């Protein structure tokens, strides 16, 4: 499923984004924006043999199970074939351990990159929440 802006915004505030770990419901849309255009199916292999997964870009060396990457960890318990679903719900989960690591949304390339220190709440506008 590809969300629409505001679509997206409401599904992340309703599975508890929205301040989580103090990071504010705009931060979340941008980093889902930069990561997967809005796109659950969105995959995206890289040199270290990982794959990233679904609306934010999930890790499989260290988040999930793909089947394919030696040595990885299924920090979230899932197969990462969960994180492509139209349902939101195991990809927030998952961010959730995430964000708690230590590193908080620097975890996310696209994040520290492209939404870091610029207007977040701008991705938020105009929606009803
Ligand atoms: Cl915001
Ligand atoms: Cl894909
Ligand atoms: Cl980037
Ligand atoms: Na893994
Ligand atoms: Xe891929
Ligand atoms: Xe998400």
């Amino acid at each position: 499923k590809v969300f629409g802006r505001c679509e997206l915004a409401a599904a992340m505030k309703r599975h508890g984004l929205d301040n989580y770990r103090g990071y504010s419901l705009g931060n979340w849309v941008c980093a889902a924006k930069f990561e997967s255009n809005f796109n659950t199916q969105a995959t995206n292999r890289n040199t270290d043999g990982s794959t990233d997964y679904g609306i934010l870009q999930i890790n499989s060396r260290w988040w999930c199970n793909d089947g394919r990457t030696p040595g990885s960890r299924n920090l979230c318990n899932i197969p990462c074939s969960a994180l492509l679903s139209s349902d939101i719900t195991a990809s927030v989960n998952c961010a959730k351990k995430i964000v708690s690591d230590g590193n908080g949304m620097n975890a996310w390339v696209a994040w520290r990159n492209r939404c870091k220190g610029t207007d977040v709440q701008a991705w938020i506008r105009g929606c009803r929440l």
